């Protein structure tokens, strides 16, 4: 049961939740990876890792993924959360030097992950381990695009560092552009392809219906995170959240801002339902009779299915994960699972 201010009946009724059969193993393997790569303190992994639900979130998303592919995606996903925590703590403690160095190392590791598998910074070595494995599934053309996309994500984190250091809250439109990067829209979109076993040609994945379906899936996920993570983020002096930009620049009250974010999230859903029809008509057009057309048709169909699955996975993740349960913390500004 979800709180009325967070509840989305259309999700509950029309996007039934899915779970990949590898999830029980996935849960433990990622937990152990976090442990052995020293990405989270050992006692924090035992106390909090399972309750954080990072593996549940990916296992509800990339349905159909080879077990190995889902494992690398889940390790990378968990790493991303730990990176978000590190970024947060570097900002809070004014470690601009340590953040700048991490940022540079991540850019280099991204292009040559093999070189960085045993780097002395365990956050960098962990990144490189997951990225090296992601690079093993599809041609190097897909790897180059993932890298291009993630260099942009790191730089958006650097922009957030600048904003929070200066006490700047982005305008609403500026925020919406930044959020496509800090949420890593195009990374989750990229990872649809190794999950269905096919790198999509530019002409296919840039078709308007595929692009728009892919975008709305991510806008929904990012803004729903904004809605649900607003309490802990206000508490932690986070300034990046659609709700916070509206309060700051459109002078809404908190209640008005929650309402406005809800309405924007709702519209993503019914916009997605419209363009999903087009995206699936496109998948049928790809099935032209040929082997390649059938491969491409099947892959777009799977990808669009998972774009849909993201809605329910993200929806339930925010109600299940301890990441957001600020009311339970001794210090509302310092989550228990973060290394402070
Ligand atoms: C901070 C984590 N993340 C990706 C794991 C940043 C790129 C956004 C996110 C939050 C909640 C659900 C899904 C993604
Ligand atoms: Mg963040
Ligand atoms: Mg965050
Ligand atoms: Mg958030």
């Amino acid at each position: 049961a979800v709180p009325p201010s967070l509840r989305l009946p259309v999700i509950e009724a029309a996007f039934p939740r899915q779970l990949h059969p590898y999830w029980p193993k996935l849960q433990e393997t990622t937990r152990t990876w976090l442990l052995e790569k020293r990405l989270m303190p050992a006692d924090k992994v035992e106390e909090y890792a399972d309750g954080l639900c990072y593996t549940d979130l990916m296992a509800g998303y990339y349905l159909g993924a080879p077990d190995e592919v889902l494992q690398a995606i889940a390790d990378y996903s968990a790493w991303c959360f730990v990176w978000d925590d590190r970024h947060d703590r570097d900002i809070v403690h004014g470690r601009a030097g340590a953040w700048r160095r991490l940022r540079g190392l991540l850019h280099t590791a991204l292009d040559s992950p093999g070189d960085h598998l045993h780097h002395e910074d365990t956050l960098v070595a962990g990144f490189a381990d997951s990225v090296r494995r992601l690079y093993a599934f599809l041609p190097a053309t897909w790897n180059a695009r993932f890298a291009r996309h993630f260099h942009t994500v790191i730089e958006a984190y650097d922009r957030e560092f600048h904003n929070r250091t200066r006490g700047i809250v982005p305008g609403v439109e500026e925020y919406l552009e930044l959020r496509r990067l800090t949420f890593a829209h195009w990374i989750w979109t990229d990872l649809l392809e190794p999950s269905s076993g096919c790198e999509l040609p530019d002409a296919v994945r840039k078709h308007p219906a595929y692009r728009r379906a892919a975008l709305l899936s991510q806008e929904f996920a990012a803004w729903y995170n904004d809605l649900c993570s607003l309490p802990k983020e206000i508490a932690g002096d986070e300034v990046h959240n659609l709700g916070i930009s509206l309060i700051t620049h459109h002078s809404l009250t908190l209640e008005e801002a929650i309402g406005e974010v809800r309405r924007r999230v709702e519209e993503c859903i019914t916009e997605f339902l419209a363009v999903e029809r087009d995206a699936l008509r496109f998948a049928d057009e790809l099935a032209d009779g040929t082997v390649r057309g059938k491969e491409l048709s099947g892959a777009v169909r799977a990808n669009v299915g998972n774009m849909r699955n993201w809605f329910s996975s993200v929806y339930w993740f925010h109600h299940e994960s301890g990441r957001y349960m600020v009311d339970s913390w001794d210090d509302r500004s310092t989550p228990p699972y973060v290394n402070n």
